[PDB]
C-alpha cells in the first residue's frame, strides 16, 4: 500500500506526461519494442514495423500509445482504488491479447526508463521508487485478476 506522499510523487510526474501524452506514448512503446522485440509480435496491427523511424511515423502506433497511457493514468489517479478500471483491462489483456505478466513488467521498465530520461526534475530516486511501487501494485492486482479469469499470465 502506497502512502499519500508516494501517490503525490506518482501524480506529479504523471502531470508532465499529460503535457504530451502522444509523445510519451511513442517513446514508451518504442522503448519496449527496442528493449524486448518479442513484445511487438503481440500487436497485429504493427508487428511489421522494422525500425524506430517507421515506429515514429506510425499514426496507429501513436494512437495505441495515447490509449495505453490514458488508461494507466486513469488507474494511477485512483490511488489503488482501481478495481473497476482493472476488470475490462485484465479481461482484454488476458483473453484477447494474451499478455503475460512478464510483458507488463517490460512495459513498466519502459515507462520508468522514459520518465527517468524525460523528467529528471520530477523523477529522482524517491519519485521513481513511488512509481515503481504504483506499477508493482498494478501488476499484482492484474495478476490476481488474470488468475480469476483463467489465464496463467
Ligand atoms: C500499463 C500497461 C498496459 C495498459 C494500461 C494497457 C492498456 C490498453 C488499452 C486501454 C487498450 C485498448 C482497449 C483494450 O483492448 O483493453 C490496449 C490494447 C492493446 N494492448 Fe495494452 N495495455 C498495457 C500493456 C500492454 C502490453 C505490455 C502489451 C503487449 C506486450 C499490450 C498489448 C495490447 C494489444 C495487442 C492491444 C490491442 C492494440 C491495437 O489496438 O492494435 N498491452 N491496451
Ligand atoms: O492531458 N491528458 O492527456
Ligand atoms: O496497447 N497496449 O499497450
Ligand atoms: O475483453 N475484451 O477484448
Ligand atoms: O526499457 N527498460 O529499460
Amino acid at each position: 500500500v502506497l502512502s499519500e506522499g508516494e501517490w503525490q510523487l506518482v501524480l506529479h510526474v504523471w502531470a508532465k506526461v499529460e503535457a504530451d501524452v502522444a509523445g510519451h506514448g511513442q517513446d514508451i512503446l518504442i522503448r519496449l519494442f527496442k528493449s524486448h522485440p518479442e513484445t511487438l509480435e503481440k500487436f497485429d496491427r504493427f508487428k511489421h514495423l522494422k525500425t524506430e523511424a517507421e515506429m515514429k511515423a506510425s499514426e496507429d502506433l501513436k494512437k495505441v500509445g495515447v490509449t495505453v497511457l490514458t488508461a494507466l493514468g486513469a488507474i494511477l489517479k485512483k490511488k489503488g482504488h482501481h478495481e473497476a478500471e482493472l476488470k475490462p483491462l485484465a479481461q482484454s489483456h488476458a483473453t484477447k491479447h494474451k499478455i503475460p505478466i512478464k510483458y507488463l513488467e517490460f512495459i513498466s521498465e519502459a515507462i520508468i526508463h522514459v520518465l527517468h530520461s524525460r523528467h529528471p526534475g520530477n523523477f529522482g530516486a524517491d519519485a521513481q521508487g513511488a512509481m515503481n511501487k504504483a506499477l508493482e501494485l498494478f501488476r499484482k492486482d492484474i495478476a490476481a485478476k488474470y488468475k480469476e479469469l483463467g489465464y496463467q499470465g
